[PDB]
């Protein structure tokens, strides 16, 4: 949906990222899902139609976007990895192989990038 609101889906265990990262969506005229784990996260993915997400690659010591960002890249869906750590989760971020914007970063950078792969005007095929 890119006449109207992007359904995007957010990938944060920190809620002030979370709800930063909300806010910066809905400010650039879309709809947010907040999920902190992969459950929500696919939970969202099977429950609403994601047009774009956002994930957080260091959720905690093991927890980690990657069943989401799996499922994401199962279905062609984009979205960016808004991580502070990359080496802590390498390995994983070389299966997703998706754009990253590294923390710290301003929210509204890490949602209007996510937007661009979503839609805007002409798709870049």
């Amino acid at each position: 949906g890119a006449m109207g609101m992007p359904k995007v889906l957010v990938l944060e265990d920190e809620p002030l990222i979370a709800m930063n990262l909300q806010y910066a969506f809905e400010d650039e005229g879309a709809e947010v899902v907040v999920a902190a784990t992969c459950e929500q996260a696919l939970k969202s993915l099977a429950d609403n139609p994601i047009d774009v997400a956002v994930l957080d690659v260091n959720l905690g010591p093991k927890s980690h976007c990657g069943p989401v960002a799996d499922a994401l890249k199962q279905r062609a869906i984009p979205f960016i990895l808004h991580t502070g750590d990359l080496d802590r989760h390498g390995e994983l971020l070389r299966k997703i192989d998706a754009p990253v914007m590294a923390k710290p970063a301003d929210t509204s950078d890490v949602a209007k990038r996510a937007l661009e792969m979503c839609g805007g005007d002409k798709e870049p095929a």
